[PDB]
């Protein structure tokens, strides 16, 4: 059953590397990992402030290096996203954290820019639920954080998606993407999406117009080998106002991927709404039938 | 000596072309009425009313009327109609030799429209950056459209200023920039900001929550030589909220400045405001004191 966690090995690191936490959602957070039995590590600046994000950089890099010293640690689970982990990229000890045992950084949202830093240094990762998730349809929502701790335990290994036109074809490369303005927003910057040849770019946002979409996606493939890539996926795009706009969202996201000749595929249940199943990033994914299996 | 509301003549042909959003009819029959009135010939584009979602028509359509602007040899300026989203869009397909060829043209344009800006300054063609045409079809508003007719004429040499954070010394180098999300928008493109050492990068911006200001601020400082800035001096954000944010928008770019080691200046009269007075796009400036002047 998708509701129902599995138990996680070890210990969980706790660690608020982008936006700030509000204190009743953290420890609501908390009690809830400990209904699980889910034994963790809080990050000793996840309370921090300074403006909107969790703390300075200097203070968010001890805690996500602190996350990575700890042996008994398997997996580093952001607390929020937001903005702001993209500011770490220039402080992170790379080679401390290839010589740790394996523990994959979970989040979405912001957190994608280090997903896909952590996948160009050969470090696991995987896209979905923030922790905080955990101290906020509701079904969906359950099964979505229950996900995390089945694919850490290696249960999981599918999703449902749609071809979008095009024919019927086979599609096998590394899974990439996320959150498509965080990621648009390092372009041209050392944390720019690692985008190898033959990848399926998966795509979800929130809380924009269609004008700031296009935007993005055309930084985003002008920025990249595009051409190359073996298929574009499409999560969800929730509370992302049309205005009048004579086009669909898809209509403009098909027209991009017609001109790079890539094939378009979408509702994957990932992304901002109640449904935000976890998958392995940067690992090797088929796109064949029905979906996407790892 | 003139009032600040006192057009000069434009002698030739005006091209109008829409190369990014699209144009209102009632909008543009009034923009043409005061042209009219100020006794500038104009020329408008084919395709200046086309539709293509919110975009003036397709990417052909578009470079054919700017292509097109460079092909007559009658025209003196090249005045874009409307900012927006959208002209980052022509630039793979822009013919560079064509532009090149024709005789002297500035074109003119803000928002959006400082991603051609930045294209034309790294072509070596005259560019301003200034009020849209359309700002003329809608005390200081009327100083800002009349300061466009100036500037080509060559009458008007400064704006004011003030110093913020930083060494107080003179600064000389080519003025670049303008709106802060566009250029952000194209990092990590063919069109990223042409950013050369020791220019002044002048930033303004609309509508934007302080975090989107400073993700856009920490890409482009990132996907340039920053370090290598004579300066950076801002213009208006104008509708920007606020909202309960514990630094203000004055502390946050004092940060950015600081970290970069580049002075900081601000309360340049240039922006989405009433105060949009026009300033040559690429050419060398000075700032010193209270004054930016060129």
């Amino acid at each position: 059953s998708d509701q129902t966690w599995q138990p996680i090995d070890g210990r969980v690191a706790l660690i608020a590397p982008a936006s700030a936490i509000a204190t009743e959602v953290l420890e609501a957070t908390l009690r809830q990992l400990e209904v699980h039995g889910v034994d963790y590590h809080l990050g000793r600046h996840v309370e921090a402030r300074y403006r909107y994000l969790a703390g300075t950089v200097e203070q968010r890099l001890e805690d996500l290096h602190n996350a990575f010293d700890m042996p008994d640690i398997t997996a580093v689970w952001c607390l929020r996203g937001g903005y702001g982990c993209g500011q770490l990229l220039p402080g992170l000890d790379w080679g401390r954290l290839e010589a740790a045992s394996p523990r994959p950084l979970i989040g979405f949202a912001d957190i994608s820019v280090l997903l896909s830093a952590f996948h160009r240094h050969g470090l696991p990762a995987i896209h979905g639920p923030v922790a905080t998730g955990l101290g906020l349809e509701q079904q969906e929502r359950l099964a979505s954080l229950a996900s995390v701790s089945r694919l850490l335990a290696g249960i999981d290994h599918e999703l449902p998606v749609q071809h979008l036109g095009g024919h019927k074809q086979r599609v096998e490369g590394a899974l990439i993407g996320g959150n498509l303005t965080a990621l648009a927003c390092m372009a041209g910057t050392l944390g720019g999406l690692h985008a190898p040849a033959g990848s399926i770019l998966v795509l979800e946002d929130v809380g924009e117009p269609y004008y700031r979409l296009e935007r993005s996606l055309w930084q985003l493939l002008e920025s990249i080998d595009a051409r190359q890539l073996g298929a574009i996926c499409l999560g969800s795009f929730t509370d992302c106002p049309r205005k009048e706009v004579a086009h669909s969202l898809e209509r403009i996201f098909g027209e991009y991927a017609a001109a790079i000749e890539v094939p378009l595929y979408h509702h994957l249940p990932s992304g901002h709404g109640a449904q935000n199943r976890a998958w392995p990033y940067g690992k090797t994914a088929v796109l064949e039938g029905n979906r996407l299996r790892w």
